[PDB]
């Protein structure tokens, strides 16, 4: 509830002030548009950028760090998938992710601390949404 909201905080300014301040990040900053890179959509299914992140925090989509690293990974996956494991744009991909990691490993006390009472706070609506409901 409250606790969702300094969650996607913490996320959103992990995002912004870490992720996107790594050195020449701007390929993964936003959706690569087909004009520009015809061939992309074509190899890459599951598409996904620092802004589509940063989107679904706001409609806080991230209940814990797991989904939210799953999406930061697809990045990596997807910069080694279309500009290969060597590329230097996948060398900054993976700096993306380290610092990603390094980030949440300093506020992981609070972060843990949140996950638990989000799980919590959602467990309680649903289990009340479901009493209201049959009763
Ligand atoms: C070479 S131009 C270009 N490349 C990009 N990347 C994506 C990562 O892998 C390599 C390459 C395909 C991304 C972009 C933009 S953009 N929206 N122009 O379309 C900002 C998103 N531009």
């Amino acid at each position: 509830d409250d606790d969702q909201v300094a969650f996607s905080f913490i996320l959103d300014n992990i995002v912004t002030q870490k992720m996107m301040a790594v050195p020449d990040s701007w390929p993964f900053h936003h959706p690569v548009n087909k004009k520009f890179v015809p061939d992309y959509y074509k190899v890459i299914v599951n598409p996904m950028d620092l802004e589509t992140i940063r989107k679904n925090i706001s409609k806080h989509k991230y209940q814990s760090r797991e989904s939210f690293l799953d999406d930061v990974n697809l990045i990596l996956a997807n910069s080694v998938k279309y500009n290969g494991p060597e590329s230097q744009y996948t060398k900054t991909a993976q700096e993306i992710v380290n610092v990603c990691y390094q980030t949440l490993t300093e506020y992981d006390e609070h972060l843990t601390q949140l996950e638990k009472d989000i799980c919590t706070a959602k467990e309680a609506a649903l289990e009340e949404a479901e009493l209201e409901s049959l009763d």
